[PDB]
């Protein structure tokens, strides 16, 4: 079942992410630093989740702490989000990597769905745990991880969606990943900033 055995029997966030350190439940622990669980505390009302833990994240011991994670910081500004109220986590825990030659960074590989149901146990725990109002899905892998496989965040953007099958039927808000905003040309990136701050306010407004 993934990661379900390693996953032990408790709501308490710092025991859920010292057991993450030792989950096998897929191939990713094997060349990953550690495990990246979420960070915030289980008053949070707003839940957060991106795809993995990128090369920063991966030695930092925390998620969202390098560019995209400046750039989020940004948009929840704007938004009037306090990120210390926030609970932000990954659909998978393990970052998955290469390297190229001459490259400054080891670079993002995509979890495959398999590997986002192995590691998606964790996700229940931490929702189970936090009970967030509402869910803000950040990027393509987090939307499908709980709203299916063929769920497109860019034809559902700025709506309120609820799905059946997920703990507390908290509310949820899928948009664009921090990362997809740093490059491209400047009107585009403006524009996108924009809705992502959108997005982020539909989800704080939600009751
Ligand atoms: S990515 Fe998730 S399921 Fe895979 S080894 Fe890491 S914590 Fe376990």
């Amino acid at each position: 079942a993934g990661a379900q055995d390693f996953v032990p029997h408790t709501a308490d966030l710092a025991e859920l992410a010292a057991a993450a350190g030792e989950c096998r439940g897929c191939g990713l622990y094997r060349d990953a630093t550690q495990a990246v669980f979420g960070a915030g505390g289980r008053s949070a009302r707003i839940m957060m989740i991106g795809e993995q833990p990128g090369d920063k994240e991966d030695l930092a011991g925390l998620p969202f702490v390098g560019p995209a994670g400046r750039l989020l910081d940004r948009a929840l500004e704007a938004a009037d989000i306090d990120r210390d109220a926030l609970y932000v986590t990954n659909a998978v825990k393990h970052f998955k990597f290469t390297r190229a030659a001459g490259g400054k960074r080891r670079i993002c590989k995509t979890p495959s769905r398999t590997e986002v149901v192995a590691c998606r146990p964790w996700l229940i725990a931490e929702m189970t745990s936090v009970e967030p109002d509402v869910v803000v899905l950040l990027g393509a892998t987090a939307a499908k991880a709980l709203l299916g496989n063929d769920f497109r965040v860019t034809q559902h953007r700025g709506e309120v969606l609820h799905v059946d099958d997920v703990p507390g039927d908290p509310a949820l808000v899928a948009t664009v990943h921090p990362s997809s905003l740093l490059r491209g040309p400047k009107e585009e990136r403006e524009s996108a900033f924009a809705g992502l701050v959108d997005d982020l306010r539909v989800a704080a407004d939600v009751r």
